[PDB]
């Protein structure tokens, strides 16, 4: 029993965290086999960030301006390439920790473990979600472009996420391990605003099935609701709208708790309703979104 | 920005988790240079562990049987001698924690680290974890510069689904025995000085809806604290709120008297870092720490 946001341990990804300098810029890369992977902005100066070419600045650099620091050894750049956003620097010893893994792009509403790094050491885990709008509510200072987002799976970490950078809201944008940006931001310092945000309603509907499994039941009601209807209220929250594969999806859990989804969707239409009424749901007073099925499913 | 429910990074504790068999018993085990630790409920303990031979006890580190040559209980952890030390063994102490601090634990499951995350020892012994069958022996631990300072070992699940355990050297932490018997967590209290410590964090985040102008005595606080099921105040913990209290220029009783206002009249549909509940699960430590990015 109990549910709690956990993290997958950091302890592959721990393994693999570098720090690279480039002139005055000093941030975290990855070090995977004979390559370590960082953000592009790395080899950006201070005339060059609201509108870089990185092409060009690229070119200019010499495998020694990159100086790659494992633990207190320097690893020896070889090579240097640019994958849309990221920077891949060859080196000329393969990181014997390299784990089983994986690049994998997310969709918006999955969830992922952050290993936040400054100075390629590694000071913290916790877990977030993709957000609709493609941005992450993380917990980032100066000198985390670099840290990434992760998920294990039978021994294999799959690489989702790369720091890159923080719009002025407090929310963070980055990238897959192949450089190609979530959402609609690009790595210069130019006006970016993130979109109006939404909650993950099949998260939420997740998760108010792992409260049903932990003996949670009175946001349970004795109505179902059509899909349609139910998305024309969730859309008035500012949730996302619910799809045929948000339900089927949710299918496994409806099994486990024999609540129907669209009798668990006329429940969350009521707490959007009503409130909470002063009561908690698995020890929140708010409609949790960053716990997904597969999530919940793992962890019950 | 941000703030997060942060736990250390579990790469150091990952090298030291093994799975025990004993019988049809299987749970973790903490593998720390050539010895075993994992709750002794695995095997009248003393006439139970006088009966069980080192060929009884299966350890496994990875895909790989280490070999039992030695056993002895220390409380409520069993300790088995074994033939290897780990070299995976890093500097490490055994700490005994005090209620309101903050660890962070790793779940595992037939000696397999599955999740990692970070919790408070509440004022009345237990840990609101998430724990299932076969998550006994997994540990809660603090990383101090390169220090691992473990101070939990998971035991057990109480009716209510919160978890009680013992520190490394098997004593309990709270009323609770190694049995199956009633046993229950008493009533909760709310850690205040991580309350204050969170609504530090909120601050230096650009969140200043709940401070006001006002101040209140210490003594004044701990009455309103005592009604809301608060755990008092002392000057040790307004000491080392000083830090915070410097940083955002709200002495400790400036932000004594917000939190007084928030229990009296509540949030008023308003949250705080992305929360309607006053989160207690960050200590003093733990919002520096974050909110200057501390490395390990
Ligand atoms: C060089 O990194 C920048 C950044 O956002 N960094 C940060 C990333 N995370 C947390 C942060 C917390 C506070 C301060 C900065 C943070 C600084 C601002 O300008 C830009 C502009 C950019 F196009 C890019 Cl891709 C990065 C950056």
């Amino acid at each position: 029993s109990g549910f709690r946001k956990m993290a997958f341990p950091s302890g592959k990804v721990e393994g693999c965290m570098v720090q690279v300098t480039c002139g005055t810029t000093t941030l975290n890369g990855l070090w995977l086999d004979d390559v370590v992977y960082c953000p592009r902005h790395v080899i950006c100066t201070s005339e060059d960030m609201l509108n870089p070419n990185y092409e060009d600045l690229l070119i200019r650099k010499s495998n020694h301006n990159f100086l790659v620091q494992a633990g207190n050894v320097q690893l020896r750049v070889i090579g240097h390439s640019m994958q849309n956003c990221v920077l891949k620097l060859k080196v000329d010893t393969a990181n014997p920790k390299t784990p089983k893994y994986k690049f994998v792009r997310i969709q918006p509403g999955q969830t992922f473990s952050v290993l936040a790094c400054y100075n390629g050491s590694p000071s913290g885990v916790y877990q977030c979600a993709m957000r609709p709008n493609f941005t992450i509510k993380g917990s980032f200072l100066n000198g985390s472009c670099g840290s990434v987002g992760f998920n294990i799976d039978y021994d294999c970490v799959s690489f989702c996420y790369m720091h890159h950078m923080e719009l002025p809201t407090g929310v963070h944008a980055g990238t897959d391990l192949e450089g190609n940006f979530y959402g609609p931001f690009v790595d210069r310092q130019t006006a970016q605003a993130a979109g109006t945000d939404t909650t993950i309603t099949v998260n939420v509907l997740a998760w108010l099935y792992a409260a049903v499994i932990n003996g949670d039941r009175w946001f349970l009601n004795r109505f179902t609701t059509t899909l349609n209807d139910f998305n024309l209220v969730a859309m008035k929250y500012n949730y996302e709208p619910l799809t045929q594969d948000h339900v089927d999806i949710l299918g496994p859990l409806s099994a486990q708790t024999g609540i129907a989804v669209l009798d668990m969707c006329a429940s969350l239409k009521e707490l959007l309703q009503n409130g909470m009424n002063g009561r908690t749901i698995l020890g929140s007073a708010l409609l949790e979104d960053e716990f997904t099925p597969f999530d919940v499913v793992r962890q019950c």
